[PDB]
């Protein structure tokens, strides 16, 4: 019932349209840290602690 | 009875006049046409139709 049929006289028949879509995404921020003292390094048994 | 007879004393006698006529003519516009489809040419038995 929706086939674009055409007669020998043509005319303004079977017009169509188009569409488009948009996608999006965003970034975020992360981080963490730790703290220490000089003694916690110098007097510790393991010299490879850091 | 209407001859321009002139006497020995002349005078204001036998005066005449003249006339002219104007002719005219105009032009007119004519025309006619016919239509046809592509199928009436391509699918017709006779290729010399046009």
């Amino acid at each position: 019932s929706k086939l674009p049929l055409l007669t020998e006289n043509g005319g303004r028949v079977n017009r169509v349209g188009f569409t488009r879509i948009a996608r999006e995404g965003s970034i975020h921020k992360f981080g963490f840290f730790y703290e220490f003292t000089q003694e916690s390094i110098d007097f510790d048994s393991d010299d490879g602690l850091m």
